[PDB]
């Protein structure tokens, strides 16, 4: 649901610090859901101001399309950062029916 | 009809919040109803209010023009916002004869 | 002479709207008889309101100090609207003895 | 003529959506019409905003000098954009006398 | 409290030209108590108008939300800011019963 | 004094276009005398007007509180003025006992 | 009631130094009941003359059609001014019968 | 002197079209006069509206800190700006008693 997207949106950035191996430009081919063009907004961004901070453009990019989280948890989890899937899951999973 | 777009219109008001995501910077280039002028307005505003901001500013000036509501329609499907579409779109013909 | 110069004037808003392609911030470098503050004007102004909104408070501007039409005329060209300069200069020379 | 320039922008416009795949810093060189600063604009822009976004700024800073049209067909061709072009130039001519 | 909050951003106010290091962008992440669209009003204006400028829209925009101190506090320190925070942190319990 | 203020704002009106230089957005962050409100007011004042323009508005915002004086000398310190401020605070020194 | 709405507001007035925090601009999309027309009034004062100074106009509008006070208690609520909104329900409530 | 750097600065935007060569970037360190805050503003503003634009506010930006004159023919002269550095001392020198 968008009320469970939403509130994990709002986890991640409570926590975002945390996640910073999270990368962006290996983390965008998995990101279908993502305009074809803000990938490149992402990815441009990222050769600009490095990567960490351009992490904050592509979550708040990411939380744009419903039906995201699903497609972040894949996404993750194609980058091997599965703990921080299972994290984000459990946030998720939380906030549903 | 006049009477739809109004409506579709003050209904937009007054789920604005549920709209949000609406990304003005990118919805404009679908929207060749807007002045050339209003375009450069609203962008500028961008830079300037930044987006959700300039958002508001966006459908002000959109529901000026008669036949606005298709041209969204269509923009927000552009932006793959299809829910969101969906949602106008249904709003929309609801008050239609 | 000033007659000319305020026909040269009421001319471009006669046609103001044919003119827009001009650049404001560029009409800018190139005018030196405007007051180095209301060069600041009218670029916040750019920044505010938009570039053709703005061209028309900057045209209202220039109009102010006398041998501003010299000065646009060379500012186009400089902006290579040369064009546009040409059809400036027949309207403004027409009107000198 | 003038009037066929615009209508090809107005075209554009319409039609942007499809266009994307020109490329801002490749498409550049093309277009010696285009302001030795303003190209450093868009090119910055690109840098800035991205490219399908920069696009944007590229043709109504190309539509800005006269004669851009011929300028723009010609670019398109030598950027291999050989069905593009046609798709112009076909808008072109049909609105010339 | 609230009077320990108001004579705080007071403070910083008082001593704000001391802050300057604060760096905007970086230390948004760790602000979720400022609307998700008030950082993009920073961070738009702070791309528009530079940093230590929107540092100042920050901390008054920082003020805006209850708690907020505390958000800071913890932002700083993030930041490595430990002395930064350590110095606040001073102040605020300054104005604790 | 009082009277040393007075004659000190009566200086600086007087000497008003010499001033110029004091940059409004700038120097406001070293005028905590200035009610949060009025600080807005000039920013806002200088976006929509300009600076020199809100200069006046400044300095005319700033010779309302008692004290004010230290305050901008100080201000144009920090903004480098000191040239500036050393022709002030002669000016202020001037009127006192 | 119409009465516990004017209770309300005069309770707004004599704290209203208090409750500046209401950024203007940010809180009148969600206030649909306001005229379409007189937010223009409200966001073109507010740039004019600022938010605090606007906030008073922004009220003294609001209060002007019944129903306002469900209508602003939830806009603050969207601006998570949870504890202001909660101020004012209750000073609402105490008014009922 | 103040009237010779003034009459500079004139110069400058008298003649500004041929100076754009100066690279903002490049030519800031060289000017430890501008507040090490307005790099930022020039060196932002060079990545927003591109170089030719922020020389412009940079010469403006210059002109503000009695003394600048000095600095700006050092800088050129760090820039292999040699022919230009002697073009503006020239200007400078004629204008010293």
């Amino acid at each position: 649901m968008a009320f469970a997207e939403d509130k994990t949106y709002k986890y991640i950035c409570r926590n975002f610090s945390n996640f910073c191996n999270v990368d962006v430009v290996e983390i965008l081919p998995y990101l279908p859901c993502l305009t074809a063009r803000d990938q490149d907004r992402l990815r441009a961004t990222c050769t600009l101001s490095g990567n960490r901070d351009t992490l904050w453009h592509l979550f708040n990019t990411l939380q744009r399309r419903p039906g995201w989280v699903e497609y972040f948890i894949a996404a993750l989890r194609g980058c091997e950062l599965v703990d921080l899937a299972d994290e984000v899951a459990s946030v998720y999973q939380s906030y549903q029916p």
